[PDB]
């Protein structure tokens, strides 16, 4: 454990492959100029225990029909059954099971620590739960809260926290968030600010995407905006993947020419099937200790360390000392 | 069978809701003034044994991931699969598959006779299979096939054959039909006659869905679009459904709020689990016998259906014997 883990991590550091190390260190590099933004989904909140959207999807499919759903619900089941209950059943008994199911209070896995030990200019989580702001609250690290429309103008700070998927803080119901399909329908008429400030921060900043799948609506729809653009044009995002089973090659190919540069969890290390919290970790100890310079030993490195903070101070003569200290941590 | 169909169609049509009747009734008005188009979708072929989409969506999972997949294909997998497969392994192997897959020749079932022996004005099918085109020619009925944009312009009759998922005639080749994923995407920018002209035939005309899933993909964008309209402004779609189970009573009434007026094949008759002859054919009789007035079992329709036929010769003021046996056929 204290001396296991700082082992193994080093270890895993001497096998990865040159692409994986080519992405932390622009994860890094981008950390350390100030210009890195995390993209926070459902995923980095279950780790607390948050309930999962199916166990609501299943909840209303009862309440219709009688039954739980005999397999796996779809895509499609994910924004239909929540708006046939919508649409049946009525509003205030939408809301009922709203209320019930998000008014829980859960702490703050370590994962949620780990992305504001990184220093991101911004944090754009696509869920409803108040971990991260709690999170943000109680590191010192002062977030401006952006889940409405009227939000955006009224921005005190210049760090944002974009919820990009609604939020519960005016109150339990449907009308703040985005759940049936007719909201995913009527998003870019209804969210008109939101979408730009979104679209802006991807654009001009570098982006994680750490806590979601690889098939989900929210990165489909990305990459589709993605494609509407030009020749490069902008930096390829990053996308930490912390799924069980390590990620075929195709599906990778695949998903690597439509902007994604992938950095799968379940291949640096080998984990239970259900070990999450040492698929995220591991990712995370492995930038996190990148910055700190743990993974350096050689001698030509010392010389891009040492050269890379002495070389701009050439245009002066003689410099001090005593900030000396200062070029260098 | 031979003698107890006509008993049973009758004893059916005696124990039917309103509401079937009077959809009945007007699907046969619609038949006998001319303004009748049907929807036909995928399960029309399979009633001739054409290979379904999800054997197609096999192969390639096999051929890209080595071995078939747990379970069954969600939406998602209907159009995501075939385009890794696409940006993977080429088109040439795309349609590889594609011509492997699809050239065959298969018989016409008496479902494509029985829509054809209610007159349509109009055919709207989203299969690619000539063998609706087939039962079209092999009864003297002239209908101009459109399944790409230079055919909408080049039409010569007046009753379309409207393909609007594409076609095989110039070659199976996955350029000619909508398959993929982003075939879906740009729709209405490498369609934009075809769209333009179902739509116009749906608001002009009336419409029956026989042989589509409720869930389809294709529907739920027609249903979009159709909210879009004002206020009644047009006639709401006959949908013939004809699935193994009943449908339930909250999936019925938000469809029926959606613009879609529901005739449950498995409703009206207790057909086996497999027996989706007997289905098609249970809904499909019902309205030609309509037509052939094998119901009218009461004087109040007797002295309706000819005053309905006489009513307009009181202006003349002496037709002949000889035109009697015209108005009425
Ligand atoms: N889809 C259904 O209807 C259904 C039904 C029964 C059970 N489940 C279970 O719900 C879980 C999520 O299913 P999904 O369809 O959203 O896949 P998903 O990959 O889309 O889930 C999103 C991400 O949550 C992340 N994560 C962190 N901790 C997790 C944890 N304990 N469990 C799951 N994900 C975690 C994962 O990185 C995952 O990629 C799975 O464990 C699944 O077995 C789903
Ligand atoms: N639903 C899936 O994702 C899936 C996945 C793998 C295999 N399958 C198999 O394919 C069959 C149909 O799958 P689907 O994707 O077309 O969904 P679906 O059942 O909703 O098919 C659409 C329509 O085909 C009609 N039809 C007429 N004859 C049919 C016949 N012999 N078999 C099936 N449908 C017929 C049905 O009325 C249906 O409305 C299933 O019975 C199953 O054995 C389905």
């Amino acid at each position: 454990e204290s001396k296991r883990y700082g082992e193994k991590l080093k270890e895993v550091f001497l096998m990865l492959d040159n692409n994986v190390v080519e992405c932390i260190k622009e994860i890094t590099e981008s950390s350390r100029n100030g210009k890195l933004v995390f993209f926070v989904g459902a995923g980095v909140s279950t780790l607390s225990d948050y309930p999962q959207w199916w166990r609501l999807v299943d909840k209303y499919h009862e309440e219709l029909y009688g039954s739980p759903k005999k397999g796996n619900y779809s895509s499609d089941e994910y924004l239909r059954i929540p708006q046939i209950f919508y649409n049946v059943k009525g509003e205030m008994a939408f809301d009922g099971i709203l209320k019930d199911f998000f008014q829980v209070d859960k702490p703050t896995n370590p994962i949620h620590d780990k992305i504001l030990a990184m220093n991101p200019a911004h944090v754009i989580t696509t869920n409803y739960d108040n971990l991260i702001d709690t999170a943000c609250w109680k590191r010192g690290k002062y977030f401006s809260v952006i889940s409405a429309e009227e939000d955006v103008a009224n921005a005190t700070s210049s760090r944002y926290l974009l919820k990009v998927a609604g939020d519960f803080r005016k109150g339990f119901k449907g009308e703040n968030v985005v759940l049936k399909e007719d909201d995913y329908l009527n998003y870019d008429q209804n969210y008109p600010l939101i979408s730009n400030l979104m679209k802006t921060i991807i654009a001009t900043h570098t982006i994680v995407f750490i806590g979601y799948g690889l098939g989900d609506y929210n990165i489909n729809m990305l990459l589709n905006w993605v494609r509407k653009l030009q020749k490069d044009s902008f930096h390829k995002p990053f996308f930490i993947r912390t799924d069980p089973s390590p990620i075929e090659n195709e599906t990778l190919i695949y998903y690597e020419n439509k902007g994604l540069r992938i950095i799968d969890a379940a291949s640096l290390i080998d984990s239970n099937e259900y070990d999450y919290l040492e698929r995220y970790s591991a990712v995370m100890d492995l930038l996190i200790e990148s910055q700190e310079n743990k993974f350096i030993t050689k001698d030509d490195e010392v010389i891009d360390y040492i050269y890379g903070k002495i070389s701009p101070l050439f245009a002066l003569q003689y410099i001090r000392k005593i900030d000396l200290k200062h070029v260098f941590e």
